[PDB]
């Protein structure tokens, strides 16, 4: 909407305190026009009608608890939007500054979070298995990191192009949670998962084994549930990716750690450089050893690290 850009207060999913981009006309919308062409937080209302109404508030305070998620949604996205800027020079999902959209509230007791092509979309959770799933900035920067790779790389999203596709996705929501720097880790999802348990994840990055996801190409998922395992075969590359920042010995193969800085430029230059739709494990491997030899040389410890954690989650 064409107004005048303020600043609005509320709280999260958390119950933390923050301040939110709002555009002042008549209402106070979650509109912030300090990043490129705008991020827009709308309201689903508990439908599945997308993308819903543009969240329009009478006073620019957000502390109701039906305002939570789309705090979050909001902040998230900004954060976001500000790592792949300011970290790898890169404008919004398309490169060209496209206006980010989400919306919050979808549907009744949903337990997931998606891009749908156009926008990024959460559900509230049952309660159970989640709280309003906006409350992660890795699910948030998992959302939007799929749109990244549909404008890029754009891998199909099945079998093991798939399970590329959604490690990038984890890869980037976690370094986001990092660069955010609020209790980082290399979990998937912590934040918002099963608030009747503490300590446990969607996912893990570090030891997907400790949910059953694999952590080596021989056991890898071979079935058709979830798009050929698309969520499951994820471990193995997360696992690789965890490896080069952090280092460790997996399967008795040695990897000396990078940093999370490396990892994220090397796997960036691999997504928008090297990756196609169809491209497999074997082909990841080779495309981030590429894009480690191009940023660090032939000859350099980084491209050393990334054949030893491929090599460790058995990818040649
Ligand atoms: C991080 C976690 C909290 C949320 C995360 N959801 P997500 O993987 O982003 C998923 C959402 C979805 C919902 C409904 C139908 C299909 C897919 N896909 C998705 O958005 O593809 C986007 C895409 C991919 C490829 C090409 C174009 C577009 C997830 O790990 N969900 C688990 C529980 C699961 O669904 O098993
Ligand atoms: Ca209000
Ligand atoms: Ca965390
Ligand atoms: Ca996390
Ligand atoms: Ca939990
Ligand atoms: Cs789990
Ligand atoms: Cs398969
Ligand atoms: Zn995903």
């Amino acid at each position: 909407i064409t107004g005048t850009s303020t600043v609005g207060v509320g709280r999260g999913v958390l119950g933390d305190q923050k301040n939110i981009n709002t555009t002042y006309s008549t209402y106070y919308y979650l509109q912030d026009n300090t990043r490129g062409n705008g991020i827009f937080t709308y309201d689903a209302k508990y439908r599945t009608t997308l993308p819903g109404s543009l969240w329009a508030d009478a006073d620019n305070q957000f502390f109701a608890s039906y305002d939570a998620p789309a705090v979050d949604a909001h902040y998230y996205a900004g954060v976001t939007y500000d790592y792949y800027k300011n970290v790898h020079n890169r404008l919004s999902y398309d490169g060209n500054n496209a206006a980010i959209r989400s919306s919050v509230h979808y549907s009744q007791g949903y337990n997931n979070a998606f891009w749908n092509g156009s926008q990024m979309v959460y559900g509230d959770g049952d309660g159970q298995t989640f709280i309003p799933l906006s409350g992660g900035i890795d699910v948030v920067a998992h959302e939007l990191t799929h749109a990244v790779t549909d404008y890029t790389a754009g891998l199909i999203y099945q079998n093991e192009s798939g399970a590329i596709n959604e490690a990038i996705s984890d890869i980037f929501g976690t370094l986001v949670e990092f660069y955010a720097n609020k209790n980082p880790d290399w979990e998937i999802g912590e934040d918002v998962y099963t608030p009747g348990i503490s300590g446990d994840s969607l996912r893990s990055m570090s030891d997907p084994a400790k949910y059953g996801d694999p952590d080596h190409y021989s056991k890898r998922y071979t079935g058709t549930q979830d798009n050929g395992g698309v969520h499951i075969n994820s471990g193995i590359i997360n696992k690789a990716a965890y490896l080069i920042s952090q280092g460790g010995t997996h399967y008795g193969v040695s990897v000396v750690g990078i940093g999370r800085d490396k990892l994220g430029k090397i796997f960036y230059r691999a997504l928008t450089q090297y990756l196609t739709p169809t491209s497999n494990f074997s082909q990841l491997r080779a495309a981030a050893v590429q894009s480690a030899t191009d940023l660090y040389g032939s000859t350099s410890q980084e491209v050393a690290s990334v054949k030893q954690a491929f090599d460790a989650v058995g990818v040649k």
